[PDB]
């Protein structure tokens, strides 16, 4: 378990302006500390974030959160379930401003709702600083989905903020799960009305939020450009603190934005070229990223999962690989300890450890 702490700063607040929070186990005589960031889509505009505000609140308020989580996959403290960190502190942040963690706008006169996601990891990690994070090896920042899409966004950044605060010992990397998305041509075309094209929803929703983007990848893209560093084949090279990639080739959130609604029913030629060639394209995208994960199965979501330990890829589990590449970040490749894992057969469960759905 997890204990909820609201942020002492009242002003960092979730969507309807209640005070955001992370849940927190401490291990101390341990220096590694996880921050896991929640995913959950985004909203990006005024009736789309009304409507989640009815019937997806925790998503965007803290007046309803548990005092308690329990601690999954890799955040288990149990060795039998998170062979990799059992041991670390844990923090889970839960996402609660619906802007893929890029937001840094309060709730106003002007603004119904706050979206300050990018703050909301700044002052988690402050606040932290004075509850043992001072005392930190290695800061690992992960997160599932939009939580995997906001490591991309904030690795370096919180690795700055760090910096500044005088704590250039701590060693800062990312794990991004499931937020590896390609900005491709939808299977079908649907005008963004709600199944949005990936690249319209973002650009509404950096106005909306006034969302904020690493500055190497802002400088490349430039003004009215800053919506191509949500997607991470565009704003991973621009990084600089070590990032290891997780992705599922046939991503089912990828498929859904794609307008990819798989039936059950038989695939016909085009449909069947289109999976593949995603397939490919994902692959491709992952070939320089030395440090990933991406195994060629239909599903979403990987590291918060309790059976996260069974699926591999080329025989290795991405417990073993993020083992490994801790031991690549040890102050040359490993013999029997790879961290570049991408499936090379093209259709999904092709992986015969893909996860069954059950
Ligand atoms: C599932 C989710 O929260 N997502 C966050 C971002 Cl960003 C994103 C993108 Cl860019 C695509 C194309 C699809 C799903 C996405
Ligand atoms: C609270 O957070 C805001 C936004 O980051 C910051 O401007 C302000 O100085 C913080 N207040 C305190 C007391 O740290």
């Amino acid at each position: 378990d997890l204990r909820l702490h609201l942020l002492l700063n009242t002003s960092v607040t979730c969507n309807d302006g209640s005070p955001a929070g992370y849940y927190l186990k401490e291990s101390r005589g341990s220096r590694r500390w996880l921050l896991f960031l929640e995913g959950g889509w985004y909203c990006f505009n005024r009736e789309n974030c009304d409507s989640r505000y009815d019937t997806m609140r925790r998503l965007m308020s803290s007046r309803d959160w548990p005092r308690t989580r329990t601690g999954t996959g890799i955040l288990s403290s149990q060795p039998e379930e998170n062979p990799y960190w059992w041991n670390a502190n844990m923090v889970f942040i839960p996402y609660c401003s619906s802007d893929v963690w890029s937001g840094a706008s309060s709730k106003s006169e002007k603004n119904e709702y706050a979206f300050m996601g990018a703050l909301i990891i700044q002052e988690v990690v402050r606040e932290l600083l004075g509850r043992g994070l001072s005392g930190a090896k290695v800061l690992l920042l992960a997160g599932s989905s939009a939580g995997g899409t906001g490591v991309l966004l904030n690795v370096d950044r919180v690795a700055e903020q760090l910096e500044k605060l005088g704590y250039p010992a701590i060693q800062v990397r990312g794990l991004a799960d499931s937020g590896w998305f390609l900005d491709n041509k939808q299977y079908r075309h649907t005008d963004c009305v709600d199944t949005c094209a990936p690249t319209e929803a973002i650009r509404r929703g950096i106005r909306y939020w006034n969302g904020v983007v690493p500055e190497r990848c802002r400088r490349q893209f430039q003004e009215g450009e800053e919506w191509n560093c949500f997607f991470g084949y565009k704003v991973y090279p621009t990084l600089r603190s070590p990032v290891f990639v997780v992705q599922w080739l046939f991503d089912e959130a990828q498929l859904t934005v794609d307008n990819v609604h798989l039936t059950g029913q038989p695939v016909q030629e085009g449909l069947r070229l289109y999976i593949q060639n995603l397939g490919r394209e994902l692959r491709h995208t992952l070939k320089d990223v030395p440090a990933s994960f991406a195994p060629a199965c239909l599903s979403h979501e990987i590291i918060i999962r309790s059976h996260w330990t069974d699926v591999q890829v080329k025989g290795t589990s991405l417990p073993r690989a993020l083992h490994c590449w801790d031991r690549s970040l040890h102050d040359t490749p490993l013999k029997g300890c790879p961290v570049h894992l991408v499936d090379s057969c093209p259709w999904p469960h092709c992986n015969p450890s893909c996860p069954t759905g059950t």
